[PDB]
């Protein structure tokens, strides 16, 4: 999987824009997911009492999630291949991680990066994140 230097640079950068406001951007992410995925509210431990930007568990999970996708970009740029930890592979093996759900989370992710970058959005940017997310979603299912 071809992933260039430039594409890696687009994602490290826009990720930084995401790090500027985790509570606010992590609201866009979750709201999107709960909007299109019925099982979501019951699956996440922290989604119990809704989307709460003050819950560090919610905000911390979103940070974890996006760092891993930025990390997927760095692995692809370096080797052309991404691997997911076995533990991360099993947390998902339960079920609701149906394949359609993966697409719902990708959609939430791009929409979040879009809210974060503002006027810096371009198709190049979306594309850099889509690949890194897809490669990591494929690694997760199989590792
Ligand atoms: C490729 C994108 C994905 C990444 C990078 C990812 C990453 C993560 C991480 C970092 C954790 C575990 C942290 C921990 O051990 O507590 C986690 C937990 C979880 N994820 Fe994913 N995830 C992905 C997609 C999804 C999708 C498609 C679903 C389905 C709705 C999902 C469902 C869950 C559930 C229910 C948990 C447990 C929540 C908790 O920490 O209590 N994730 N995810």
């Amino acid at each position: 999987v071809a992933f260039t230097e430039k594409q890696d640079a687009l994602v490290s950068s826009s990720f930084e824009a995401f790090k500027a406001n985790i509570p606010q951007y992590s609201v866009v992410f979750y709201t999107s997911i709960l909007e299109k995925a019925p099982a979501a509210k019951d699956l996440f431990s922290f989604l119990a009492n809704g989307v709460d930007p003050t819950n560090p568990k919610l905000t911390g999970h979103a940070e974890k999630l996006f760092a891993l996708v930025r990390d997927s970009a760095g692995q692809l740029k370096a080797s052309g291949t991404v691997v997911a930890d076995a533990a991360l592979g099993s947390v998902h093996a339960q079920k609701a991680v149906t394949d359609p759900q993966f697409v719902v989370v990708k959609e939430a992710l791009l929409k979040t990066i879009k809210a974060a970058v503002g006027d810096k959005w371009s198709d190049e940017l979306s594309r850099a994140w889509e690949v890194a997310y897809d490669e990591l979603a494929a690694a997760i299912k199989k590792a």
